């Protein structure tokens, strides 16, 4: 018995994942590898492990791809990507460890170009192409992750490289001519100083306004103006960060916009439980989409026992916001595909202070659900306190339990009959410390009262929210069973959280949205869709 395997979440039919690996898509083909256990429900012998997919929602399995078999990789593969080579052939970069346990760059390419599930793939020698040495420096034990790469307007490649010296972060940036002879630039394309190590990098371009996706390589078309993403996953944090900025091509250095450190003070893709971020770009339709890895939050012995441990975020298209401050992710619109045709829909219903209210016919452990709520009188909202920085502080300091102005309100996802199990997500809004009426939007995910199970991970999750409550804030949460991927203000604001309920579990959950705060606020409308399982 299964109650907390997830109903249309990527997972594999048994063991342990981590890592989503060389994302691509080939032949109008989506693939994706993963850091797979094939014998535990812990890390260890990691391989890649590959499905492949019509529409990035139901995948079907393939032997492993790259496995330990040679000295430039015997002691495992690591993370990697693919890059899609000019003419369409696409190319896997990952890291090995060889027989004197060292992280170094291999690649490796398909070996039947017209097989289009791409089964087996051949590697080097000349593996690895790329690797710590005397001269170079590079820490032999942190240098691990290499990007998709990317083709420069001097004809050579780049590729980044995540890696550390002496508690400094960097992407360790190589440049080649044809793909094959690979050479370390004297300089990183970034760093930071204070942070960890960096695992999982990327490094991709956006169009400034536009919801659509930019190829890797490309500085046109004229006239179009981009920007340039790097993502980081901080290792020490244990959270992805990205910042927005620009790409000196000349010097070859990443140049952060002003306001922003891409050490630690950064925005998060997601502000739960999410890691090692990959985006590919879907030529297909034109848009970036990115893959997350939420791992387990129940204990280890747990996940032994349910003989699995890891899931993969549903894909996320990803595009700039347009004031060019932070990054816009919303689930791919096929997981919609997944709706029952009924639809449970409520419009204009009142919250009174205290209230909640149940909502029927739906699958509610297997769900979409969005909400419109309409704040009545912003003039209600408490002023922030002035110390109120840290948007996960605030939401563990006050739970529900606790009452604003306005807020809390907003969905009561996984809950048993009683309200003994539930997963709060919800807004609190706030007027900001500054002469310029502007109002603070917070939306937490708050898994304290999550499951009776008491030594599941029940850390409180919390983010700011860009949007203006002057007009309806907008919710969205798919539920899958022991995974709820909260969006605020339209995918300006993305939470995963994971939670184990012991009776909320199938035919046994709800679903309510609700409002404990001081006013009234009005639900404009809420759709809840039953989901059908994926696969
Ligand atoms: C893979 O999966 C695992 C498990 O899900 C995950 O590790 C867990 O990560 C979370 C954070 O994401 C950790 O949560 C913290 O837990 C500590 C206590 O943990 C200790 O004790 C438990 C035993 O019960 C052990 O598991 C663990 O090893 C530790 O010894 C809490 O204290 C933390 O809460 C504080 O900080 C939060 C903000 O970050 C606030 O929400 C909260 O209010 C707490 O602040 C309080 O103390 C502060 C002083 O430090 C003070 O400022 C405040 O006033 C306040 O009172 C937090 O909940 C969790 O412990 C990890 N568990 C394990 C098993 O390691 C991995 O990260 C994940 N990996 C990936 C790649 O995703
Ligand atoms: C090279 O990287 C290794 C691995 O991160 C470093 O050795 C670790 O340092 C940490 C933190 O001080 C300690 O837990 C251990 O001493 C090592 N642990 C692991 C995970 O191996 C080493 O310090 C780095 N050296 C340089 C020159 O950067
Ligand atoms: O599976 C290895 C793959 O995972 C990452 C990030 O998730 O590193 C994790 O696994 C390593 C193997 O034990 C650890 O060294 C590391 O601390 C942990 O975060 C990638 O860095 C790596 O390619
Ligand atoms: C490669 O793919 C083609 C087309 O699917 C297949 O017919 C062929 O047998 C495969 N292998 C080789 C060695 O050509
Ligand atoms: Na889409
Ligand atoms: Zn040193
Ligand atoms: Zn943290
Ligand atoms: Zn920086
Ligand atoms: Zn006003």
């Amino acid at each position: 018995n299964q109650p907390y395997r997830t109903g249309f979440h990527f997972q594999p039919p048994k063991n342990w994942m981590n890592d989503p690996n060389g994302p691509m898509i080939y032949k109008g083909i989506y693939h994706l590898f993963y850091q797979w256990n094939p014998k535990g429900a812990v890390w260890g012998n990691i391989v890649w492990a590959h499905s492949t997919s019509t529409d990035l929602i139901n995948w079907d399995p393939h032997p492993p791809a790259i496995f330990p078999s040679a000295p430039f990789d015997i002691n495992g593969c690591w993370s990697g990507s693919a890059t899609i080579l000019p003419n369409g052939k696409p190319v896997i970069l990952y890291t090995g460890i060889d027989p004197k346990n060292q992280q170094v760059q291999n690649i490796a390419e398909p070996k039947n170009l017209s097989d289009p599930y791409l089964r087996e793939w051949k590697k080097s020698p000349l593996n690895p192409l790329m690797a710590p040495d005397a001269v170079n420096g590079i820490n032999a034990s942190s240098f691990r992750d290499p990007t998709t790469a990317w083709l420069g307007q001097d004809k050579k490649w780049r590729v980044i490289i995540g890696s550390k010296i002496h508690r400094r972060g960097l992407a360790i940036t190589y440049t080649s001519k044809d793909f094959l002879k690979w050479e370390k630039s004297p300089e990183p394309l970034h760093y930071d100083d204070g942070s960890g190590m960096w695992e999982c990098p990327d490094f991709f371009p956006v169009t400034r306004f536009g919801s659509n996706g930019v190829e890797t390589s490309s500085f046109g078309e004229p006239n179009e103006i981009l920007k340039h993403v790097l993502k980081i996953s901080l290792a020490d944090t244990k959270h992805d960060y990205y910042t927005i900025g620009t790409y000196d091509r000349v010097k070859d250095k990443f140049v952060p916009d002003n306001g922003f450190k891409m050490d630690g003070t950064a925005p998060r893709y997601d502000y739960g439980k999410y890691y090692a971020s990959k985006t590919f770009f879907d030529s297909a339709k034109n848009r970036r989409i990115l893959w997350g890895w939420t791992n387990e939050s129940s204990s280890v012995e747990d996940d032994v026992e349910k003989g699995w441990s890891g899931i993969q975020t549903i894909p996320r298209k990803i595009w700039l916001d347009r004031s060019g401050k932070q990054l816009i992710q919303w689930p791919v619109r096929e997981v919609e595909r997944l709706r029952t045709k009924q639809v449970k829909n409520l419009r204009n219903k009142v919250l009174k202070s205290g209230s909640r209210l149940e909502v029927y016919g739906v699958t509610a452990a297997q769900a979409d659900v969005e909400v419109l709520f309409k704040v009545r009188d912003l003039e209600k909202a408490d002023v922030i306190e002035p110390s109120w920085t840290d948007p996960q502080l605030i939401c563990s300091k006050m739970n529900v339990s606790v009452k604003s102005g306005l807020g809390p309100f907003g969905l009561m996802v996984l809950a048993s009959k009683n309200l003994e199990e539930y997963t709060s997500v919800y807004f609190r809004i706030f007027k900001a410390r500054q002469n310029s009426n502007k109002y603070v939007v917070l939306m937490c995910s708050d898994q304290s009262r999550s499951s009776l199970k008491e030594d599941n991970d029940k850390t409180t999750y919390g983010a700011f929210v860009d949007i203006n409550p002057h007009q309806p804030l907008s919710l969205r949460a798919l539920i899958d069973h022991s995974v709820v991927e909260s969006f605020g203000g339209k995918g300006r604001a993305c939470i995963t959280s994971r939670v184990y309920p012991k009776l909320a579990i199938g035919k046994s959950s709800h679903l309510f949205a609700f409002n404990y705060g001081y006013q009234s606020v009005d639900v404009l409308n809420l759709n809840a869709w039953s989901m059908n399982s994926a696969q």
